[PDB]
C-alpha cells in the first residue's frame, strides 16, 4: 500500500455522500443526513506484491459529518468503476 493525502473537492465529498447512503442502509446510526467531508482526506493505493507491479484497488479513508456529528468511513474501489463499497463507518470521533 501506498499514501496520499488527497483535496476534499467534489470527488472526495461524493465519497463522503456516498459512505452516509451506505450507512443509512445499515441504521446503526439511524437516518443521517450528509453535511460534509473534511480534511484530512487519505487515498491508499494497493498494489500486486510481485510483477507486473500493478494497482489491485484503492480505498480512502474520510472524516465525515453526517447530522452534525463527526464520523470516520473507509471505502474501497475498484479498478473497474462502479464497484465503491463501504468498508468501515465508526463514530462520533473527536475532531482530527
Amino acid at each position: 500500500g501506498e499514501w496520499e493525502i488527497i483535496d476534499i473537492g467534489p470527488f472526495t465529498q461524493n465519497l463522503g455522500k456516498f459512505a452516509v447512503d451506505e450507512e443509512n442502509k445499515i441504521g446503526q446510526y439511524g437516518r443521517l443526513t450528509f453535511n460534509k467531508v473534511i480534511r484530512p482526506c487519505m487515498k491508499k493505493t494497493i498494489y500486486e506484491n510481485e510483477g507486473f507491479r500493478e494497482i489491485k484497488g484503492y480505498e480512502y479513508q474520510l472524516y465525515v459529518y453526517a447530522s452534525d456529528k463527526l464520523f470516520r468511513a473507509d471505502i474501497s474501489e475498484q479498478v473497474v468503476a462502479g464497484g465503491r463499497k463501504l468498508l468501515r463507518f465508526n463514530g462520533p470521533v473527536p475532531p482530527p
